[PDB]
C-alpha cells in the first residue's frame, strides 16, 4: 500500500496530494504522497525548521530556501542524486545535458547534486514584478502619470484624500502589496526607493541591502507614508488575498507585483468596476535612477531525497516524471479536458482558466488544481503566454525595451563550513531586519535614533564575515 512521505508547502499551503495534478501523477507513477506538513500549517520556514527536529526526515524534502536545502545535503540529510539520475532519470539527464547553465544551479561545491531546483523558464521570460497604477483614477482626478517617487507620493495622497472611487467614503488604499511573509512585503515596498531587503551586486562586489543608506531612506519614507494612510495599514498582515480583495472592492490604487497576473485584473473586473484600468508603468525615477531590482531568478527552491527514504530509486523516477513532455505539461497546464485542450498538439486553456466566473486570476485557477506547485519542476513559458493578456505581453517587452531591470544576484554556493556559517549569519540578520523594519514602518521605533545600533547589531551577528563569504563565492 506503500506511502511516500513528503514535506511540501508553497504559498502558505501544505501540498494536498488529492488535487487533480497529483492524482494524475499518482496514477502514472504509483507514488502516493503523504505530507508531513499538516493542513493547518502556513509558515513554511517554521514548519521546515520544526520538521528537522523530527526523528526521521520524510522521504522527499521540498523547501523554498535553497541555500538551506543544500546545507541539508552537505550535512548528509539529503543524498547525492547524480548516480540515481544517470541510471534512472533519463528526462533529467537529458535536461541537464541540454542546459549546462541550469545544471550548475543544481551542482553543489563538492560536486554532488543534492536537490532538483524548481526552474523558471528564465531564458524565455526574465521579468517578474512591475509597477501598476489605477489609470482610471488618475483620469477621474485629472492627474498625469507620476514619474518620480515624490510625484508618486503626491498622487497617492490625492487617491487617499479625494475619493477617486466616487463613493463618498474615505476608503481608498492608495498603494498595496501582495505577499505571504515580511521579506516579501518589504520586497514590494523598498524597491520603490531603489533599496533591497537581500544581497545584491555592485560593480562585481556583493553587498547586503538592509545595511545600506538607501534602505534607511526607504524605511523612513514608508513610515511617513504609512502614517498618512498612503500604504495599506494592513501591509504586513493582509496576506495573499490582498490584491484580490483590494482590487475587487475598488479600494486599491497602485501596487508593485508580478506582471502577468496583475495585468489579468482589467479583464477580470471589467464589468464589476466600469472603466477599471490598472496599468503598468516604468519604475518611478529616484533622482534619475530608473532601475528596478525585480527580476526572475533562474530557479526558486527545490526538492531532494532524504537519507531516511527506504526506496530512493522509485523517488528519483518520481522526480523524473515531471521532466517528460507529458509530466512537464501536467505540472504547467493542469488536466487535459479540464484546464486545457490540445489544438494542433499544443495546449489552449479553457474558459475555466481564462474567464473564471468569480474573478480569479487564470494563475489562481491553475494553482487550485495543483498546477504550478513549486517543487523541483521546470516551468514552461508557454503556459504563462497561454493566459497572459496582450497588455501583459506588451508589458514584458516594455520593461525589456527600456532596460529598467537589473538582473538578480545568483544564489551563491559555498564549501561545507562556510555554507553552514553563511546561512546561520544570513538567517540571524534577516530576523533583525524584519523586526526593525516593521517597528520603524509601524511607528513603534524611531529609525533615526536606532539605525546605528541596528547596524552594530548586524555587524556583531557576522555581517563582515557573511560579506567575505559572498564575495569569495562570487
Ligand atoms: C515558482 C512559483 O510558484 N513562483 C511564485 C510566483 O509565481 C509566478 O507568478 C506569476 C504571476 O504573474 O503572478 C507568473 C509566473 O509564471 C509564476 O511562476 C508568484 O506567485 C510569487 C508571488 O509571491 S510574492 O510576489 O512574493 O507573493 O510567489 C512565487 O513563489
Ligand atoms: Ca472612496
Amino acid at each position: 500500500p506503500k506511502e511516500t512521505t513528503i514535506f511540501a508547502m508553497h504559498l502558505g499551503k501544505a501540498l494536498d496530494p488529492n488535487l487533480p495534478v497529483f492524482v494524475k501523477a499518482e496514477k502514472d507513477t504509483n507514488i502516493k504522497l503523504v505530507n508531513v506538513a499538516s493542513q493547518n500549517q502556513t509558515d513554511q520556514i517554521q514548519a521546515y525548521n520544526l520538521m528537522l527536529t523530527e526523528g526521521k526526515l520524510p522521504d522527499i524534502v521540498s523547501y523554498e530556501l535553497s541555500a538551506d536545502l543544500e546545507n541539508l545535503g552537505i550535512e548528509g540529510g539529503l543524498i547525492p542524486l547524480e548516480d540515481l539520475i544517470n541510471q534512472h532519470a533519463p528526462n533529467l539527464k537529458k535536461f541537464f545535458e541540454e542546459n549546462p547553465r541550469y545544471k550548475k544551479d543544481a551542482v553543489a561545491v563538492d560536486g554532488h547534486i543534492y536537490m532538483i531546483p524548481n526552474y523558471y523558464d528564465y531564458f524565455n521570460i526574465k521579468v517578474s514584478q512591475g509597477y501598476f497604477i489605477r489609470q482610471d483614477w488618475l483620469e477621474k482626478l485629472g492627474l498625469k502619470e507620476p514619474r518620480t517617487v515624490d510625484e508618486l507620493y503626491t498622487t497617492l495622497k490625492a487617491f487617499r484624500e479625494k475619493d477617486p472611487n466616487g463613493n463618498g467614503k474615505k476608503d481608498e488604499v492608495p498603494f498595496f502589496v501582495r505577499a505571504n511573509n515580511v521579506r516579501k512585503v518589504l520586497t514590494s515596498l523598498v524597491d520603490l526607493f531603489k533599496a533591497s531587503p537581500i544581497w545584491y551586486e555592485e560593480n562585481g562586489m556583493v553587498k547586503y541591502g538592509p545595511a545600506q543608506k538607501e534602505f534607511k531612506h526607504a524605511i523612513k519614507e514608508l513610515s511617513k507614508w504609512y502614517k498618512e494612510g498612503l500604504i495599506d495599514e494592513e501591509i504586513f498582515t493582509r496576506g495573499l488575498e490582498s490584491r484580490d480583495y483590494l482590487l475587487s472592492n475598488n479600494l486599491g490604487g497602485a501596487t508593485d507585483d508580478w506582471i502577468a497576473s496583475t495585468s489579468s485584473y482589467n479583464r477580470n473586473l471589467a464589468d464589476k468596476i466600469p472603466g477599471f484600468n490598472l496599468k503598468l508603468v516604468l519604475p518611478y525615477e529616484l533622482n534619475g535612477n530608473a532601475k528596478t531590482r525585480h527580476a526572475r531568478t533562474t530557479y526558486l527552491g527545490g526538492w531532494g531525497i532524504s537519507k531516511d527514504a527506504k526506496d530512493p530509486v522509485s523517488l528519483i523516477k518520481y522526480f523524473d516524471y515531471w521532466y517528460s513532455v507529458e509530466g512537464r505539461r501536467l505540472w504547467n497546464f493542469g488536466i487535459e479536458g479540464s484546464e486545457y485542450t490540445l489544438v494542433d498538439g499544443k495546449p489552449v486553456f479553457t474558459d475555466k482558466v481564462l474567464k473564471n466566473p468569480d474573478g480569479k486570476t487564470p494563475l489562481a485557477v491553475l494553482r487550485e488544481v495543483g498546477a504550478q506547485y513549486r517543487l523541483g519542476a521546470f516551468q514552461d513559458a508557454q503556459y504563462e503566454l497561454g493566459w497572459a493578456s496582450e497588455s501583459a505581453k506588451a508589458g514584458y517587452k516594455y520593461y525589456m525595451d527600456n532596460d529598467v531591470v537589473l538582473d538578480e544576484l545568483p544564489i551563491l554556493k559555498y564549501t561545507k563550513e562556510k555554507s553552514k556559517e553563511f546561512v546561520s549569519i544570513d538567517t540571524a540578520m534577516r530576523a533583525v531586519v524584519e523586526e526593525k523594519a516593521q517597528q520603524w514602518i509601524l511607528g513603534s521605533g524611531d529609525i533615526d535614533k536606532e539605525w546605528d545600533a541596528y547596524i552594530k547589531r548586524l555587524e556583531n551577528l557576522g555581517l563582515s564575515k557573511a560579506e567575505q563569504i559572498q564575495n569569495e563565492a562570487f
